[PDB]
């Protein structure tokens, strides 16, 4: 069930983070994987290596998805190599915490150019390059609609748009039968989660944060990776234009 | 590969409909399947058969899930037969079209007794009887909040609550490591769709609503229930996934 | 000098306007110059202060009894409401109960206790309202923030009893629309009422409990019926017409 | 009760369309009003004159809510001229239609600069200028969450972000007892509306989108804003209020 054999995926921000486990978990299902990074080539080459190890194929392309020309070159290079593209997961993203009063122009642009503006043009170049029956996944947050942490407003709205984009994308991308969904991850243990959770030591806060879920454990990249896999399968087809929140009954 | 070998599933109203693909599917993933039903024996037996056919086991147990004592006895029986239950699935439900002005008490109770009360006690009995790390799946609709379909007030509240039950049930049913979600089917092609598609060509135009320009089919949602009841779906919890296909 | 959103000429019915949000939803509608049908089941004397308090600011009220768990008493409630004032414009469904219990402990009787008033009752008040209202009327039904906005443990019956009221108002808007009637719902979130002090359990005096509950709000205070009635008194005005079909959450951006 | 005697408001882009009837409406409720325009000073004059001409004072100030340095001067000058500014309203109109395939770097930075980025910084400056116990309001669309027009992919996000902001801005601005809500207009007859109806024949059949069988007009919205910002509308904080008369 829900394998991706003879399919080729692209996953942005896949050298470290929910993205790496998305790819690896695509590769496991039989997807040939394009492992995008921008600043971590060492862990990109570890994902690519670990995707091949479990019996698939992968390349690592570097590209800054704040630059749109570098996104066209990402998707151009990606089809030039493997033959075709079916699946594109928009995952690259940054967190930002700060009361409204102190949010500067420079901070707002940093966060949106990647989390909102970037994704949009990673989605756009996904469609223009994608086989029919293809797949597009974008990354939102559960702080988008479901949880309202103070001094968190900039990051929140950066993903809210993402929630709104997918719904309309799902319409416009019918004429190639591509389905558009976001996953909205919650407290998933990554460099980004530990960086947030201050608002004691990261293990101490990871231990505590395990309680928010009634399952009484943390969320991990594998947790979210598994959901993209389903939605990016042919078996996930009828989930189209939906935002799946993946926190685990947390609050 | 998210299968359910050596696990045991129960599917209410699994004789005909979306709950007949949610049975077989859980059987194609290699679960043992208790096909529940009420006024349709032949159907549930062709289902219990098809599930045997792909190398799993199944049984037909009849029970009206409008009746809370029958739901007790259904799960009491299920566990008696396969030795344990891992996955409970609330499929059963009726449709109803009528302007607020014309809805009567009989008609209010006819719908709620099964779609809302029924599914609630199915979910009570599933918690009491289920293993740790188990799955309750309940069934709502897209007419719940998404679609404002005229003369559809009664169906919607029945399923609206189902949307609320899973969010709270997820905090409640956690003392046994059980996850709780609903699937909000759209207009999956079944006996119901046809009784309320408003001849054949009714459906032929429904296809064009979804941007994929085809209809929703029972096995299109079964697939979503299968993932949610797998080991891999465990971090989806308290959520009502909407399987509309992009319809509008 | 513009005095907006008055209800002069108009006649309104609030279910469970003896105590809680309905009293202040009836006094306030009263304050805005409307003639008001106070409804109560077991609080008759309370219901009579709320008529007097309404007559006091120079309108007119009556206190009709009816248990809205019983559908024929809903019909009689409304038949009477017109048979006194001569017409009905506004209809407010505030009557409702609370229940804490783990899914596993929730009996048939408790489900029926709650659902029969919180959902079924409200449904038929909404039905008999569309039937008895002047064209251009308003129907407000009450819900909660525990309906979707918040997931409180051992709270499952309530959330779904009031989580059907949210599905209802979006479809009722269209149905009643063939008489130009706006159907919206209010989501009382933490209103300080006998139903709040009941829940503020989940040792500590209720005051102690609400003083603390106040911290929860970014506005650091409690919700009071006064707060909710003010929204109801917009929703129903001539001017609240383009708010149609929506569930308003009136909790204070609280968590 | 419902009045604004003593209060000074601000409304961005309140020369034309809704923001203007939201400027006139607050004037009607006895607020003084900073009108704000970028391109239409002659409209910005008709408003100041109408608001003077029902008892309240008004000034018009220019500002490209795109340039953040211009947002700042606008608010500095508003406190300066009136001595306070309890209310602040956000009206940023740039509709854009197209397919994800034909959307450019340039159109995004045009819509999102005023629709998203502008509104964010109007909201920042509003906070830092406002009398404690004051108000901020933002303008989204029903096409944020409740609808899916095949082509608004960008506009919908340009407002769906606004929808998330208000929910966190309600927590932030609570340390001055300011409430922050977004009104989310449906189809509302303006210059923007006649632009993306794609004559009056395009509007006469829009009159039937709502179950009240008329169109939305600026007043319809202006009145709701008028409540949100009224003293009585306090306990609605951090919300979207979709104002579309129940339109599908
Ligand atoms: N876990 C959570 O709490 C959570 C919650 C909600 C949403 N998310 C979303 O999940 C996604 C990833 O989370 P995470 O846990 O992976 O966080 P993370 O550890 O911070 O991941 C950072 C990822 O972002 C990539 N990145 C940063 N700047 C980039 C640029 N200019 N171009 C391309 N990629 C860039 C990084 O690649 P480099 O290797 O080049 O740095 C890396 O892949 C984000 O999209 C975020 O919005 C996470
Ligand atoms: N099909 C759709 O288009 C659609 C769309 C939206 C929502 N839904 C929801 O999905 C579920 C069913 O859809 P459907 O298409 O499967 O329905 P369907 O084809 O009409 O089938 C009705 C199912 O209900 C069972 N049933 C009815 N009353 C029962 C009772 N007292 N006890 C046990 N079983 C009973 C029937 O089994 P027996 O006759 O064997 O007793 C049959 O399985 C419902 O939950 C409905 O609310 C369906
Ligand atoms: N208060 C909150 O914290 C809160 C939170 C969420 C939702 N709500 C919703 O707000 C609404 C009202 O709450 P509240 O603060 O008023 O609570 P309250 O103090 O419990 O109000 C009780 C009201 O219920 C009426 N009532 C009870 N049984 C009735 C029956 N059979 N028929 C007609 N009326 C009946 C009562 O009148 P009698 O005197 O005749 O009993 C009284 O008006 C409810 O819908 C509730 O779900 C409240
Ligand atoms: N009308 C609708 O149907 C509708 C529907 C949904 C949402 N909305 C939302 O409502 C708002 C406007 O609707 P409308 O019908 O009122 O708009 P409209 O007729 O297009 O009027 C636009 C207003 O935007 C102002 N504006 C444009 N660029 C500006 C800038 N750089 N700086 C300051 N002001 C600027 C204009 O000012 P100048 O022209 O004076 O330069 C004018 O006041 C927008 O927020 C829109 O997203 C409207």
């Amino acid at each position: 069930p829900g394998r991706l054999d003879g399919k080729v995926a692209l996953v942005t921000g896949s050298g470290r983070g929910i993205g790496a486990a998305v790819a690896v978990h695509l590769g496991l299902l039989g997807a040939k994987v394009v492992v995008n990074y921008a600043n971590s080539p060492t862990h990109a080459q570890k994902v690519v290596d670990e995707i091949k190890q479990l019996g698939s194929d992968a390349i690592a392309i570097k590209a800054d998805v704040r630059q749109v020309p570098e996104i066209v070159r990402l998707f151009d290079e990606a089809v030039a190599h493997f033959g075709q593209l079916d699946i594109a997961v928009s995952n690259s993203g940054v967190v930002s915490f700060g009361h409204l009063k102190d949010v500067t122009e420079e901070e707002f642009d940093r966060v949106f150019s990647l989390n909102t503006r970037g994704q949009f043009f990673v989605a756009r170049e996904a469609y223009k390059h994608l086989n029919n029956g293809g797949r597009i996944i974008m990354t939102s947050s559960n702080t988008s609609r479901d949880f309202s942490v103070p001094k968190h407003s900039l990051y929140s709205g950066s993903k809210g748009a993402i929630d709104s984009f997918v719904r309309i994308f799902s319409k416009d991308c019918g004429d190639k039968k591509i389905t558009v969904n976001a996953v909205a991850p919650g407290g998933t243990v990554t460099d980004m989660f530990h960086d947030v959770s201050q608002h004691y030591t990261p293990e101490e806060r990871q231990k505590m944060a395990a309680h928010a879920s009634p399952l009484h454990r943390n969320g991990f990249p594998e947790d979210i990776a598994r959901v993209v896999g389903f939605l990016v399968s042919a078996e996930g087809e009828w989930i189209n234009g939906k935002v799946l929140t993946v926190d685990g009954g947390a609050a």
